[PDB]
């Protein structure tokens, strides 16, 4: 019931008690581990509200105080009456910081307490959502010195009036199926690119077309908006040693901003909660650039390097991978856009886990996601045992809205 | 029930029913995943169901389920259990069991090979000198002058747990490790404790960087005894690089034959506590883990110094750069000397083909993603993108405590 995690590089053992507070289920049973699966009323809401307010009042050293008991009473009356309740600003901020803190797949959580929370609960239209979003993008981008931020749109009601950002990230590149049979641009976004086109976007049909926002307010039909080009910081990719690298024509955007997740706080559901931080270098150079189902540039790069591509055992893929990743980092650094390498981020996370074990009694962590997609065992996280479990407040996946929305 | 796994690179979806036959526990519950935890005297009444389940699996695999041979065998085992409290496997059933324990090993990327396993039956062994001779023969067979052949040697099973056969070595061939008074380590840091045991027992340590350890062999619950593997049987590969001519001067080498000797093999409820097994290396085992773990040979700094990379900031990726060169070196050296090795691209590609085959003929393939994904270049291997289901089937290889922690010394 009290659980130990061991670091096999350093022999440091930590004891986890925090898992006992865990509420949601994992996908696993005593018979089967699903650790590598990508995705496994009034009556319901009051318990969730109480659990939340209890931890909030605990966090501000006021557990069992007059004001604690009063608020529990207040929220209780409001659920009875209205079927829902509203969070105080302080609660909303706390809840959003804690959803990040609880994100077991997130290596960047040492930063969790510094999140800037933009309260957009007064938003009513898609044009309003667009304004809030542009403001978030400009604030977070900060001319290259990125700051973490979340923008929180109104909470779900009867669930026929959901706010949604149909985009998977605020800033992403279009993908277009070709006559040819190949894909132009990012193959991850073909379907959404098509949705934008059918809703009426005029696609320029290039390799790196920033997608328009498709914004849904109040369960209404979603609308298109272009993010002012001037607010989208992008980085041309060059290599500090290979002059030819630039001729690949590669670029990426500075601001990673997830917009398709659902934020749950005290039972309330925020279906539009775009959040942003900054990139770990491998996200772009290993996954975006080198996944076979993504930009898949490994072959072209290897060719420019004149490596022996005859045999897998020459490790030509591996050599090319390292160079691509060196270039991503050098390019961001040269243009002064915040980026972290996988060594520094994982070192940060081990230090963060130690803080959380010491200060909170644990840190839920998903090893499959935390270990970087290159050079795993040369980073400290590879050697660190992790316990994965689900705490609330939380960020959750939710169905893509086009499968759900009725026009 | 049916469970699906999806490959996120290919969209290939597979359906698992084999997990229904799983008996043993995982460590996980509905409230916690223990998937990255490294480690998450039997009665007659427990023994007969375990035997029956095993024998039913064996008779089904030879298409004789329910035959008179199957039924006579069950009754014969049942009678042996009630009167002697245990039972002996037939040679055929021992072969089937040892192969299946490999087939079932969820952390093994090399399982495409599982049905080609040379089984050496050492159940007539009685003494440590007996075990030495069996082990020498295994090494020489498996080594086969570089054309490595998978094999396992199976010593007598556990009886009362006071008469256990054990290889105290964690692998048959491994390098010594010496803690120096100044706190540095000479040789391999992973093997310090066991090296100290060997010295205590009388081994004369050459005290160098790659000294092959002596075997420490326990027969029949007796105190273990020391033996040196004939050097002429220990195939080694000097590590050089195809382009970097200074790489040889690092003084690196490694042995060709990886041979695990500290696991316990469970077949139909019976426990084989000494069951050394060998295959061949995937290159990353040596070039990533043995050479570059901070707690092992730890050569990254010295290699990157010699490549003259920028070592002032981790963001030059000097470690990742040095890591790749060392791994190229390991594979080049093994190939140049005609010693079997597999690269992590080949091995993971093979494993994915193995796993699809298994899903189709067997209804599943339990696999531990944390262990199957290689310790470098994870996502440019196909296994990174493959969902897997981890569950435990018997026959199985299981961990067991180090014998120096539990042995009752005779004197
Ligand atoms: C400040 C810099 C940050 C870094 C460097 C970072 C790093 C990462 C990385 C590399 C991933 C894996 C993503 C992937 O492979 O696709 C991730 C996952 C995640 N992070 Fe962060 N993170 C940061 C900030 C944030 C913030 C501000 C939030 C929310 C407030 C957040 C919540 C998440 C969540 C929820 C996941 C898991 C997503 C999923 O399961 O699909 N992180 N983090
Ligand atoms: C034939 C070539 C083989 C290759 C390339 C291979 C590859 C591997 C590798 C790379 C690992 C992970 C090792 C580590 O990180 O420590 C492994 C684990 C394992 N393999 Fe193999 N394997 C082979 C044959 C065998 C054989 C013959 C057996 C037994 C009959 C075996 C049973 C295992 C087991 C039980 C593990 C898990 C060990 C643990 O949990 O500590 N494999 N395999
Ligand atoms: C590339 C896709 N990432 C999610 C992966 C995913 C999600 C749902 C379904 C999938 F198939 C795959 C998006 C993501 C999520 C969290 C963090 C990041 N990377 C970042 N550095 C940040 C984004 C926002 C704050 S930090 C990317
Ligand atoms: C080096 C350590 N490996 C065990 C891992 C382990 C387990 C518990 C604690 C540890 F610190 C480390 C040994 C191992 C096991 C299985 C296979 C291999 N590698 C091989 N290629 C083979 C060995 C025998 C047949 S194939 C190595
Ligand atoms: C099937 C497997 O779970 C899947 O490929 C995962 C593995 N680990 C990951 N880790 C991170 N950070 N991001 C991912 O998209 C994935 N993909
Ligand atoms: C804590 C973590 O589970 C541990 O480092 C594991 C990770 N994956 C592994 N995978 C393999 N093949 N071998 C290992 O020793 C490990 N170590
Ligand atoms: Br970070
Ligand atoms: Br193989
Ligand atoms: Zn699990």
């Amino acid at each position: 019931r009290f659980l130990k995690v061991k670091n096999w590089e350093t022999d440091v053992v930590l004891t986890d008690t925090l898992h006992l507070k865990s509420t949601l289920e994992t996908g696993c049973t005593e018979h089967i581990c699903m650790g590598s699966i990508m995705l496994p009323t009034k009556d319901q809401l009051f318990p969730l509200a109480k659990e939340f307010l209890d931890q909030y009042y605990s966090s501000i050293k006021r557990f069992g105080s007059k004001a604690h008991m009063d608020r529990l009473e207040e929220v209780n009356k409001e659920i009875e009456s209205t079927s829902t309740y509203q969070l105080k600003d302080t609660e909303l901020i706390y809840g959003a910081k804690h959803a990040w803190r609880n994100a077991s797949r997130c290596v960047g959580r040492i930063q969790w307490s510094k999140l800037q929370v933009f309260d957009a609960r007064d938003c009513t239209t898609a044009h309003g959502m667009f304004n809030y979003i542009c403001n978030h993008v400009k604030y977070a981008t900060n001319k290259g010195n990125l700051r973490s931020a979340i923008t929180i749109f109104p909470q779900r009601t009867d669930g026929k009036h959901d706010f949604r950002v149909w985009n998977s990230q605020l800033i992403r590149y279009a993908g277009y199926k070709q006559p040819d049979g190949s894909t132009l641009g990012d193959p991850a976004n073909v379907q959404f690119t098509e949705i934008c086109i059918q809703q009426g976007w005029k696609a320029p049909r290039g390799r790196f077309d920033v997608l328009p926002l498709l914004l849904q307010a109040n369960g209404n039909d979603p609308e298109l908006f272009q993010i002012p080009p001037e607010l989208v910081l992008e980085v041309p990719i060059r290599h500090p040693k290979f002059d030819w690298f630039k001729d690949l024509g590669l670029k990426w955007y500075g601001l990673p901003a997830v917009s398709n997740m659902l934020l749950e706080i005290g039972g309330l559901e925020f279906s539009a909660c775009p959040f942003s931080g900054w990139y770990m270098g491998t996200e772009i150079g290993v996954r975006d650039y080198c996944d076979n189902s993504r930009y898949n540039i490994l072959e072209e790069v290897a060719k420019k390097m004149d490596l022996d591509m005859r045999k897998t055992s020459s490790l030509w893929k591996d050599q090319a991978l390292v160079e691509i990743n060196i270039a991503v980092l050098y390019s961001f650094q040269s243009d002064k856009v915040t980026i972290v390498d996988h060594h520094s981020a994982t070192e940060s996370f081990i230090k963060h886990m130690e803080n959380e074990y010491r200060c909170r009694g644990g840190c839920p962590a998903d090893w499959v996601w935390i270990v970087p997609p290159m050079s795993g065992s040369i980073t400290p996280v590879f050697h660190q045992e992790m316990l994965n479990y689900r705490l609330t407040p939380s960020f959750e996946y939710q169905p893509d809205p086009w499968n759900t929305h009725v026009w």
